[PDB]
């Protein structure tokens, strides 16, 4: 009957919102996230100062998914906040600020900003753990001990309920491992699994060449592709981390998909390239589509199917 | 024109050969594999000991891809050194053989014993590090210490080539940590990527459930999920381990797949779940895909574009 949900102190008309990155860079792109259907719009990574990004063609779409090298393009975080604390209109839905500092410091001169933001305006914060290639160390959130750092800094420096955008994991050993690390931080109150999967490789056969211009054509997918991923990072940190909520992303481009995203434990649903290809009426169709699968199987509230994914015996 | 290759010190009527795992378990499975127009075949993995494997369901195919939690059934190595020692016919076509102990010792134990066949009849040992080791670690080839003393220990039983089953990497500082690693030991001389995109799940709508029954429906993702992981894979590798072969293996379902993996550096192009989902017959059309490429394009050989990926400027 309809979709509306409550987490985090906030009420929700939906579970849909946008994929960080995706339609939620310009104050155009959270005007129009805004106008949508979404039930939440979150805002584009961003840094202390402005990023141009990388070279195009940086971003490319196929039938079964997407791949980006961006670069973390953005307007600052001087920008975000300024839309955050004077534009948007919390009356619509609310909103998320996504952070992708650079380094532990960056993130923490940013949160100590948005904290008094959050405490008036509601605004909430995800931490993201991706970002560019730094030779000889790993990406933060596979640097178990690096990640332990930022969100020890962060839980300091912010104060505040908030959640962290995790990069998909592929080993039970990692999901035990990261799933700990969270679980040390109270403060960490969603997860979202997943950002894309790293550095894949898009060739095309006719040009023999691959399709984006940075990282020698290397860049994180999207879509079709790594739907099983998404739902395997999701439930395992639904099962690991009892006292907190999973957001779900990757690869929902259906009501169908989202319900299976719910089923593993999805509190939220999150969209990204199914968003940057069909636009901003995808969420008036992603919500008939789930109310529907919703009707046929006489279920009548999220509550119901969130996370009983059946396993065999 | 023509798909001839010779490598290893053998002769290759194609690149295509079995991934391992699929249509190799059993000596029927070998035969079939031997009467089929496939370059090459490889032996499922196998351990010192026979094994049952994973219960039922343990593997399902989709329309873009396969999911698997097999547990390493397999007819145990005595079985394998027999087929390669008395019953192959290497007059057909060359042999690898799949070892993949649960731990170190185990490994050392059968590639001492093969080492003599190796020498005599010419099986070439393909060696599997995406595989476990002490459960709550990562599989060997995420643990990278763990993986160097299985290729040190491995090079001093063996003491002749070899080529290595890596799983794939998600993060630039894995490439580089991996392919040194590799790099450290001269008898590896064809590494193969990739192994199943690890713990993925896969749901089915209808009936709310996972669809394979081990480790409550979690499993390795193959197919058309994993392509340009896959590709990725091989061009990294490719590109940090210019003394060594890479064979591609991942979402090869037709002839321009084939010519991607080949673009991004492949030597062997293996053949997993397309091949349990089609049968062997898809050699010869993979065969005729894979030449009618190459007469659009004026290629008479697989070298004269194998690693010639062009990136943009
Ligand atoms: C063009 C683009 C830019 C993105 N930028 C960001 C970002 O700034 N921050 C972030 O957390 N994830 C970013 N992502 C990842 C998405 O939020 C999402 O995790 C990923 O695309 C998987 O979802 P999908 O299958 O719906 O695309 C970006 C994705 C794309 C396609
Ligand atoms: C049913 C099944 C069993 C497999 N068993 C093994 C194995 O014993 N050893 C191994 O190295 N890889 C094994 N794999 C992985 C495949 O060799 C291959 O790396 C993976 O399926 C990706 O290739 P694809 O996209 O063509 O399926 C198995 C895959 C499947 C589907
Ligand atoms: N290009 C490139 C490497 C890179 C990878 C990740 C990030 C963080 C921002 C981001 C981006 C991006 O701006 O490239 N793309 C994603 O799919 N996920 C993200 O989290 C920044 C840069
Ligand atoms: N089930 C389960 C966990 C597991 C995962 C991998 C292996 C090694 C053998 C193997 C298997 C398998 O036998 O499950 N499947 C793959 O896709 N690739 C492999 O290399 C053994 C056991």
């Amino acid at each position: 009957m309809c979709l509306k949900l409550n987490l985090l102190d906030h009420v929700f008309a939906n579970p849909f919102m946008n994929a960080a990155g995706v339609l939620c860079s310009t104050e155009e792109d959270l005007r129009c996230m805004t106008a949508s259907s979404s039930g939440a719009l979150v805002s584009k990574s961003c840094t202390s100062a402005p990023r141009d990004g990388n070279p195009e063609p940086r971003y490319m779409a196929f039938p079964l998914g997407s791949i980006n090298s961006m670069g973390l393009p953005n307007l600052g975080f001087d920008f975000y906040l300024k839309y955050a604390s004077d534009l948007h209109d919390y009356s619509k839905k609310p909103l998320f600020l996504s952070i992708s500092g650079l380094s532990v410091e960056e993130n923490v001169a940013m949160v100590r900003r948005l904290a008094p933001v959050a405490q008036e305006k509601g605004v909430l914060l995800e931490l993201n753990l991706s970002c560019p290639n730094v030779p000889g160390k790993p990406q933060v959130a596979y640097d178990f001990e690096a990640m332990r750092t930022y969100l020890q800094q962060v839980s300091l420096a912010y104060g505040l309920p908030f959640g962290v955008k995790m990069p998909p994991y592929f080993d039970i050993a990692h999901f035990d491992t990261a799933a700990a690390v969270l679980n040390e931080f109270p403060l960490v109150k969603f997860v979202t699994c997943v950002n894309s999967v790293g550095n894949g490789l898009v060739i095309d056969a006719e040009s023999e060449s691959v399709v984006i211009k940075p990282k020698q054509g290397f860049g994180g997918l999207g879509g079709k592709y790594i739907l099983p991923t998404a739902l395997a990072n999701v439930n395992a940190f639904y099962r690991r981390c009892p006292d907190k909520l999973v957001f779900g992303c990757g690869g929902v481009y259906s009501g169908e998909d989202a319900f299976l995203h719910i089923l593993a434990g999805a509190s939220m649903v999150q969209v990204g390239t199914a968003l940057q290809e069909e636009g901003p009426g995808i969420f008036t169709r992603l919500e008939d589509e789930l109310l529907e699968i919703m009707a046929r199987k006489g279920y009548r509230t999220l509550e119901e199917f969130r996370g009983r994914v059946k396993t065999i015996e």
